[PDB]
């Protein structure tokens, strides 16, 4: 169970990269993927997480500020 945190700027957008090739997405907004294994978001307070074949549960934790 691998934890992240990073802080962002409300509004602007956030790429980021997979923890692995598919897994199962499971967060408080839709999942937008783009080219080169990445995903991509909104920057807002908040927790989202994935599950991974290899068994590694990358949970994300993002905070908001202005």
């Amino acid at each position: 169970e691998l934890y992240h945190y990073q802080e962002c700027v409300r509004g602007t957008t956030v790429l980021l990269k997979e923890p692995c090739s598919s897994g199962t997405y499971e967060g408080n907004s839709p999942f937008h993927p783009l080219a080169d294994n990445k995903f991509a978001l909104t920057c807002f307070s908040t927790q989202f997480a994935f599950a991974c074949p290899d068994g590694v549960k990358h949970v994300y934790q993002l905070r908001a500020r202005s």
